[PDB]
């Protein structure tokens, strides 16, 4: 699809079978999602956004499906204010930006 | 032109009659730019992040142009480690995200 920007990029993605609403974050390098249960294993990491650093679980080679556009990749999990899909899967389901 | 994600999407801007580096960020409601002196008045305001809230300034109607691509509207101006474009302006130049 072609996605103005007048409002949110909001998408349902689908992760560990769940469905969520996420926000298409062509500002983040990384993938970031509210706290929530995943199989597997995960290491603890810290990203840095805006306003300072915070604690994530790392959870690697992980599949998710981003409006019907299946990726796979690394997923941080932590309490970050809104769901985020960053460049890391953007590039994967072919999300270009055009002016 | 049409970007591709595989890098942060960096561009040149004018603002202030000086010119910086910006990401194009979809996942900002607002232009938020690192400190910088612009002349007028202007309105506290608080945003939040990844890591919590930073204090920022925020000036109407000023002037940026953007890859060649003149706009007008808000922008946040604080402590932020990196200048990024955001809806408000994504909008006035004709950017659209494509997959
Ligand atoms: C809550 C939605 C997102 C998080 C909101 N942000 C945009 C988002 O693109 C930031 C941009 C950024 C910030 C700092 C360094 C590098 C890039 N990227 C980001 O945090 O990415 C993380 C994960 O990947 C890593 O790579 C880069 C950092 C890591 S914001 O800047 O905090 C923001 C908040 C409110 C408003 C108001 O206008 C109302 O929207 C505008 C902007």
């Amino acid at each position: 699809p072609q996605i103005t920007l007048w409002k949110r990029p909001l998408v349902t993605i689908k992760i560990g079978g769940q469905l969520k609403e996420a926000l298409l974050d062509t500002g983040a390098d990384d993938t970031v999602l509210e706290e929530m249960n995943l199989p597997g294993r995960w290491k603890p990491k810290m990203i840095g956004g805006i306003g300072g650093f915070i604690k994530v679980r790392q959870y690697d080679q992980i599949l998710i499906e981003i409006c019907g556009h299946k990726a796979i990749g690394t997923v941080l999990v932590g309490p970050t204010p809104v769901n985020v899909i960053g460049r890391n899967l953007l590039t994967q389901i072919g999300c270009t930006l055009n002016f």
